[PDB]
């Protein structure tokens, strides 16, 4: 069912890294990953959890469809794509944590708490801030925790409504062609150790899906165009691309 290909460290080790990719073939029902312990360590999630946050803000009204628009505060911050308004679309696509900070004060701890633990997301631990326990509190979620959730997600078999489903899923698009299309979301964990960057989704052909899940240390911000660079670079190896 489960696979160890340690002669992929090679991808992470070319680049002075450490990581851990995980992808699992749907159709044949069988997971592969370099490194099998870190594939079920658990870390911060950062801004991937913007995909439940995403999910429980729709199925409860507090964000009404892809379309609102969610006006900057006007407070100036250091990343220039947040100075602006946003929708679900665009808020996810530059991960706007303030805009995402506002959802979970609106969603509130009982809630996000419940929707956490009916999702079985990570350690469904919430301790924290609400408005930052995804930076900084004690949720917690690995590599294969992620494709689980994921998995959940394509199925539209989480316990939220489909549409909430399909809006999520539409949001997470990041690149299609005529070979494959990929829906993902990009994270980024400083605040507590170690750093690392994530990116987390799956690939889809015209026969066969493939999820994915990968973190790898992140000591500075330079490296964090190799969270997909690797994980392409992983694929197309394994031939699930060109
Ligand atoms: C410490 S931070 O202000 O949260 C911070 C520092 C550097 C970068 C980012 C960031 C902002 C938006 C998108 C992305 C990204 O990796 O797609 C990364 C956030
Ligand atoms: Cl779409």
């Amino acid at each position: 069912e489960w696979q160890e290909n340690k002669s992929w460290n090679a991808h992470f080790t070319e680049h002075k890294s450490q990581g851990v990719v995980v992808l699992w073939n749907e159709n044949k029902q069988q997971g592969f990953t370099n490194n099998l312990k870190r594939a079920n360590q658990a870390f911060l999630p950062a801004s991937t959890f913007k995909i439940p946050n995403s999910l429980i803000a729709l199925d409860l009204g507090v964000v009404k469809d892809e379309h609102q628009v969610f006006k900057w505060d006007g407070q100036t911050r250091d990343i220039a794509t947040w100075n602006r308004d946003h929708n679900l679309i665009t808020a996810m696509k530059y991960s706007v944590v303030p805009v995402y900070q506002e959802f979970a004060r609106q969603i509130g701890e009982a809630r996000m708490s419940k929707m956490l633990h009916a999702f079985d997301y990570g350690n469904e631990d919430i301790s924290g801030n609400v408005d930052s326990f995804w930076l900084d509190g004690g949720i917690r979620i690995s590599a294969t925790e992620q494709i689980s959730f994921l998995r959940k997600l394509y199925h539209n078999k989480l316990h939220v409504s489909e549409r909430s489903q399909r809006i999520v899923k539409q949001a997470m698009l990041t690149e299609a062609n005529g070979d494959y299309i990929i829906r993902a979301k990009t994270g980024y964990s400083t605040r507590i150790e170690p750093k690392i960057g994530w990116w987390v989704g799956w690939v889809e052909l015209d026969d066969n899906v493939w999820f994915f899940a990968m973190n790898m240390d992140m000591p500075t911000s330079d490296g964090l165009g190799l969270r997909q660079a690797i994980t392409k670079e992983v694929l197309k190896q394994e031939k699930i691309i060109p």
